[PDB]
């Protein structure tokens, strides 16, 4: 009965997108469990392996950091061999979303790169039909970082959340 | 009641994979409509826009040519604005497959690059869970080109065909 | 003494970018040979294999068609086995550029996908440092298609042309 | 006078590749500074920002973890805004390398995904001309993990190291 909305956020932009996507999910006929991951070294409650194992589907979100997802997120996925092994996530639908400092700061490629692990877990990936890209939702935040979630972005975040939920519905 | 198995093949390697994938589809509870595309300039029956519009799901296959799909295939997709526009393929599951001259001649990247258009058409993409990659089926054919479809490759082609069909089944 | 500026264009948007990139090249200390490819089925002079073989470096441009380059371009590259074989382009610098109907219509991914063949030919690829992306130049043309080349886009086209030329200069 | 050979390794496979690449570099007319990164949570000396700032070129290596680089590596790159900002690495050549548990466990895509940050730093990327792929060196280590670096893999690691060094030489 839930879609996991899993994300990392440093200055709140991705956190905001997560919340909007969650709402999409709810109007897709599903409950949204929004969870984040702890910072690493040498907004929301923390995710555990259970949240992943028992989700019906998943939205994965990160700020774009040099064309890839953020390392606290990567670190969380890095701990999922067990799920890989017994093969959960297999068959469950998934979508990604990202926040960016420039208009063309490589969201598409960050979204691309984030679809990869989900394909390793054998999930079913989907984007947005016909920020915001065909691969998932993106938000543009400016060098400033303060630019708030605009009209179409917020709308697209919800569309994705919804589509994800309905897909999880269809698959039963 | 059909999955479209759409491919281009020049010396038969991809044609063979198409046939094996078709069989997977049949054992997934669906009929396989195998279709190819005509060579361009300046194995199977030709595909038409109808085959695409009315499929329940789709397998797309091409030999890897410099990291991308073959241009006769690309040319066929290039003619699908109309479907894009009214938004068919939207919601329907899809998977890719490729044939290669070397072990690591970039199948993954060709498969990647082929998933892109399907995401532009708003399809749901899936690979192989836990040649053959997590992104779709690949066959290794050698510089020679004669190396035939091996045991695990043939098995993986069928798995994909099947998974595709069952997914299309689940989505109803 | 020349950089090949090789592109396909259907309604002139990419043709325009090619010209702007050519100018960048000239101010990089090199002559720009701008060439296109003939349409296929079943702006500039046509490119031949000689243009490729004897260039010092290369800019490759196409409209984004479903996340990939256009099939007339692909068809031209499809005819370069011979060069692949004897290994020209090996060592020579390359960059890409693309034109798009939407803001986030997948330029990055089209640019990505276009870098792939150049890597198969063993070229050295470069983007834009610190439309327009880090992977190459993009132009946004609108659903309309009439939106002309804007200030920063035109500037970025030239930067790339220049950087390409200077790199080819450095490599000697 | 040095190429930075920067990598993360957990069970030594990537560490081995780093060493072989280093040797390639030396025979390319350059000194190889091999450096790793510390594990994160919530083989070689550690890299510092200085190693990056003052390298003439760079090889980046990681085990493939779900289609992406390892999070300790990502975390190190995650700390390079400053270099991004003042624009070092800009103009310097770069190549990647990866180690994998399966034959087609997505090295190409991991290599791809690793080229992305280097393009954000405005480096010049190169692969292998005409494991081992056109995008960089890969090693196959088996589910076991014990499979040692084979003949052609070891040879390809050196080729890349060498090509990288010579390129850095040419650029001066
Ligand atoms: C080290 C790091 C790398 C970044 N790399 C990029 C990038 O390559 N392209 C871009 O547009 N923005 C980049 N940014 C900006 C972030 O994407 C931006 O801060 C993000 O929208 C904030 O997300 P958050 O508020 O959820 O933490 C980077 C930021 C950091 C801290
Ligand atoms: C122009 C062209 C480009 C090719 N590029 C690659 C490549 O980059 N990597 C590779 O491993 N094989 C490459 N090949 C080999 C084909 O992938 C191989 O012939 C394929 O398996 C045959 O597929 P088919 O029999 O269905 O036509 C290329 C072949 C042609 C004709
Ligand atoms: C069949 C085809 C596919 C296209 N696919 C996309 C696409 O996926 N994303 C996008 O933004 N625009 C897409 N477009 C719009 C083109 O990218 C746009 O027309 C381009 O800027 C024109 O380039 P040209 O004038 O050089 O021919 C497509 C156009 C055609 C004809
Ligand atoms: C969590 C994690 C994720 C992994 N993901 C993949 C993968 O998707 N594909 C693959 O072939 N191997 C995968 N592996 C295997 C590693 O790539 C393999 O252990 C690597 O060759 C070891 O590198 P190292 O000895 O330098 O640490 C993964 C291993 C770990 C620990």
């Amino acid at each position: 009965p839930y879609i996991l909305v899993l994300y990392y956020s440093r200055h709140g932009a991705t956190a905001e997108m997560a919340r909007q996507i969650a709402r999409g999910v709810e109007q897709g006929g599903f409950e949204a469990r929004v969870r984040t991951v702890p910072a690493v070294s040498t907004g929301a409650l923390y995710a555990t392996l259970e949240d992943l194992k028992n989700c019906a589907g998943l939205a994965l979100g990160s700020p774009t950091r040099f064309g890839n997802m953020a390392s606290p997120l990567k670190y969380f996925l890095d701990g999922t061999s067990s799920l890989w092994l017994t093969g959960s996530l297999v068959g469950k639908p998934a979508a990604v979303f990202t926040s960016t400092a420039s208009l063309h700061g490589g969201q598409e490629t960050t979204q691309l790169s984030m679809l990869l692990p989900l394909l390793h877990h054998g999930m079913l990936v989907l984007g947005i039909p016909y920020g915001g890209t065909p691969y998932g939702a993106s938000h543009f935040a400016g060098a400033d970082g303060k630019r708030s979630l605009d009209e179409h972005e917020l709308t697209l975040c919800r569309a994705l959340g919804k589509r994800l939920a309905e897909t999880a519905g269809k698959l039963e």
